[PDB]
RNA sequence: CUACUCAUAU
């Protein structure tokens, strides 16, 4: 990295999930992982502050929201998004704002069930912090 | 064994 600047800088981008052409994908679990904790791997690492929501947010389960108590994302009128905010000198606000949302664009390029390894082993690791894992069964054991 | 993940925030 180069050396610091005059002044602090603050700046964020705001980038849309591609999910008009993964209908089926939840792109909120894949970005913030089990328990949040992919978000915050990704937060220390490119040292920039990550935000994702939108319709994924609603609280149609009529006993649920799923988004941990009440927000301020207004009526949740918007769709999957990302956002990713910096803040450093004007010599480093940016390189550490590109590699940020380096991280998140990679994340919005899922594949195929059975082809995606990285998101199965979150959901392993998720059944064994509820309790709810299982270890599947197959005809003619042993 | 692909348990569907909710962390942040104007």
């Amino acid at each position: 990295l180069p050396e610091p600047a005059g002044d602090m800088i603050s700046i964020t981008e705001k980038i849309y999930v591609p999910k008009n052409e993964y209908p089926d994908y939840n792109f909120v679990g894949r970005i913030l992982g089990p328990r949040g904790m992919t978000a915050k791997q990704l937060e220390q690492d490119t040292g920039c502050k990550i935000m994702v929501r939108g319709k994924g947010s609603m609280r149609d389960k009529s006993k649920e929201s799923a988004h941990r108590g009440k927000a301020n994302w207004e009526h949740l009128e918007d769709d999957l998004h990302v956002l990713v905010q910096c803040e450093d000198t004007e010599n480093r606000v940016h390189i550490k704002l590109q590699a940020a949302l380096e991280q998140v664009k990679k994340l919005l390029i899922p594949a195929p069930e059975g082809t995606d390894e990285l998101k199965r082993k979150q959901l392993m690791e998720l059944a064994i912090i509820n309790g709810t894992y299982r270890p599947m069964k197959s005809p003619n054991p042993a």
